[PDB]
This record gives C-alpha cells, structure tokens and sequence, in this order.
C-alpha cells in the first residue's frame, strides 16, 4: 500500500555547508521545507530509526572554518523539530552508516588527515555510541547499505589508494569480510539496497566522475553493470522509495546538481523525477 511516506534530505553543500532539511513526495511532486539544522553540514549521512530521522557526522566548511564533525542529531517528522543526541567518539566527514537490529553503524570517514577504519553504534534507547570492529580498510567517502543484518561498506579512499573493494560486517560475530571488488573505482558513490542486491551508482574514479551503476547480488556474488544514470555525479544522496532507487544531487566535475533520477529495476531505465530546490552535493538522505 502507499501510505504517504517522503524523501528527506538534509544538509549538503553549495559555495558553503548548507543547513536545509526538505522533503519530496514522489506522488504529487511537491517539495515542502522544514527545520533547518541548528549548524549546518555537509559530508554527513541520514538513516531512519523508529519513525526519527538521524543526521551524523560530516563537516562544517564555509568562510568561518572547516571543521569535521562528530554530531548525532534526530529530527522527530511528527513535532518539525530537531533534538541533539550523544556525539560519536570521533568526527567523521564522508561517512557512511547503515542501521541494523534499530542501532545506527556508523562507518569510516575522515577526520583532519585521518582516514577512518573504526567503527561504532549507536543504541538509541540508551543514547550511547561504542567502538565495534574496526574495517579492514580505511574509507572516506564510503558508501553503506545493509541487507538481512548485514552490513556493506562500498569503495571509497584510504588515505592513499581510491577503492573499487567492499567488505561485508557480520554484526552478532563482529567482524569484518572482504568481498567480490566493484569492477570501478569510486569514492563518493551512493550506495543503497533493492531486492537482493547492493548498488553502487557514480562516484569519482580519480579522473572523472561517474554515471555508471554497478550491483552486487548478494546470492550469486558478482557485481554487475545496470543502465547508467542521466548525468556524472559524486557525492549524490541515494535512497529507495516504493520500490524504486532515487538520486538526488551530487558534483558532476562542473556543477552542483539540483536533478533527481529514479530508477525502476523492472526496466532498467533512470528518468528525471524533479528538481531540488537548489543545486547541491553532500546530503543525508532518508526515506520515512
């Protein structure tokens, strides 16, 4: 049943870190603003947990200062206002999180020159972030999804070498597994599930950014080519809504976009869906 859920996107960047949350609805197209965040952010991710959406980590770089963050905020959709919660041990912009058993993983990052391995979750009913198994590599601009409780970290950089690899968190062993590599390099790709497989759309292969969208199907193990977005884009928001895989903004190596693209598996085909309010790169995104 459609039962009137939105797109949320909160944060991201345009000549400075932007602090804008707006929500889409897919069915009549309308964009509705609402609270903005109390510091603005970029880099960060967004997740859903128990009808709140989360904003974590990502930076502040504007004309007073770049400066990583560490913050967890939770927007409550049915009051519009935003509540701090505990920060994470360390910033991390360019984070990745996923949510497993109704924590929140979050994933990597950056924080000054160092490039996270770490990884921590948060519980919400205590408010309390701990250190789980670190991953076996370090990822900036990581992307995350999570399928039948497990937990994917997809491409990124390491401090030296932009990744095509992924590994795969086992969350009751705590531990960490590579598996199958992306056939390209990406940083700075979404990364998203739909049906049995993890997507990894565009990105930045250390020459270009990227239209291309490879997937990884989690029962025959390989990663395969779908049909390739509209336009090139790095640092995109990426969500799933009804059944369909939507992207939202990102830097195509000239401009900030406002394009969104939907993408039905069933055809195998992108369309143009809407326009952001305005350009920009470096969102969190989440569905409720």
């Amino acid at each position: 049943p459609k039962v009137g859920r939105l797109i949320y996107t909160a944060g991201g960047y345009f000549r400075q870190s932007l602090s804008y949350l707006e929500a889409y609805n897919p069915s009549d197209g309308t964009w509705l603003r609402l609270a903005d965040l109390q510091v603005p952010r970029s880099g960060l991710a967004g997740c859903v947990v128990g009808g709140l959406l989360y904003a974590v980590g990502g930076r502040n770089n504007s004309p007073d200062g770049n400066t990583d963050s560490s913050a967890l905020d939770c927007y409550n959709p049915m009051t519009n206002q935003w509540s701090p919660c505990a920060p994470m041990s360390v910033p991390r912009n360019r984070i990745g999180v996923g949510v497993i058993d109704g924590h929140i993983y979050a994933v990597g990052g950056s924080h000054g020159c160092i490039h996270h391995n770490s990884v921590e979750r948060y519980e919400p009913e205590r408010d309390e972030w701990h250190l789980v198994a670190p991953m076996l590599t370090r990822r900036i601009g990581v992307g995350v999804a999570v399928l039948n409780r497990l937990l994917y970290a997809v491409g990124g950089f390491d401090g030296t070498n932009r990744l095509n690899s992924a590994e795969c968190y086992y969350p009751e062993r705590n531990e960490w597994r590579m598996i199958t590599a992306m056939n390209t390099i990406r940083s700075g790709a979404g990364v998203c599930v739909l049906h049995n497989c993890i997507y990894a759309a565009g990105g930045y292969d250390g020459q270009d950014q990227l239209n291309s969208v490879e997937r990884y199907d989690v029962e025959t193990e390989t990663w395969t080519f779908v049909a390739p977005m509209k336009h090139r884009r790095s640092a995109l928001g990426i969500t799933v809504h009804q059944g369909r895989i939507y992207v939202l903004g990102g830097y195509d190596g000239h401009t900030f976009l406002d394009s969104v693209e939907c993408y039905d598996p069933d055809t195998d085909t992108w369309s143009e869906v809407t326009r952001m309010t305005s350009g920009r790169s470096g969102v969190g995104v989440a569905v409720t």
